[PDB]
């Protein structure tokens, strides 16, 4: 049975996740907490998610970028966000860390917070050392879209979800996405 999407208010979604025991990553009980995120991901659909947006209190991020999903954005849009598509990627006990003070500014969406988008400034290069699926140590260096991924999944572990870092007055409906910013909020884009 597929474990449902958990929606804003459930306290699992604001409250700090735990670390998997490095020892437990190969048994089949982890091995299942993240078949079924990556198959709650694959449903959505969505670039990311985060364990406890399936209920489980635990340091696990996955996330995957298609060239399909990726080839319904405005051309010029994917070319400002840096957004490329990657491989599947499993992260257990993530740690993330920017590589240099860049932000960029665009809008995200949260499968927890259904209907909404925000503009969100983001750190444009990461760093995130952790452990993939066999229990064996990894570092993983990002930028653009998918060091945007990164960190709203690494977020989630420690019970911070985007509207609560949202710039003012940019919180909209998903149809009202397109409309114009409001005077004295800044644009969407990055530093040079
Ligand atoms: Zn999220």
């Amino acid at each position: 049975d597929l474990p449902e999407i958990v929606a804003s208010g459930d306290p699992v979604l604001h409250e700090k996740a735990r670390e998997v025991d490095p020892g437990e990553i190969g048994s089949e009980r982890i091995q299942k907490i993240i078949d079924d995120m990556i198959k709650v991901m694959r449903l959505a659909p969505c670039v990311g998610l985060a364990a406890p947006q399936i209920g489980v209190p635990l340091r696990i991020i996955v996330l995957e970028d298609t060239k399909e999903y990726i080839s319904y954005a405005p051309k010029e849009e994917i070319l400002a966000q840096e957004r490329r598509h990657f491989d599947l990627m499993v992260m257990v006990n993530p740690v993330l860390k920017e590589r240099s003070n860049k932000k960029a500014l665009f809008f995200e969406g949260c499968e927890s917070v259904d209907g909404f988008r925000a503009a969100v400034e983001r750190y444009l290069e990461v760093v995130v050392t952790g452990y993939d699926r066999q229990g064996k140590r990894i570092e993983v260096n990002a930028s653009g879209w998918q060091a945007r991924i990164l960190q709203h999944e690494c977020d989630h572990l420690d019970g911070n979800l985007y509207v609560d870092k949202m710039v003012p007055r940019t919180f909209r409906t998903v149809d009202n996405l397109d409309l114009p910013l409001a005077e004295g909020c800044p644009k969407l884009g990055s530093h040079h």
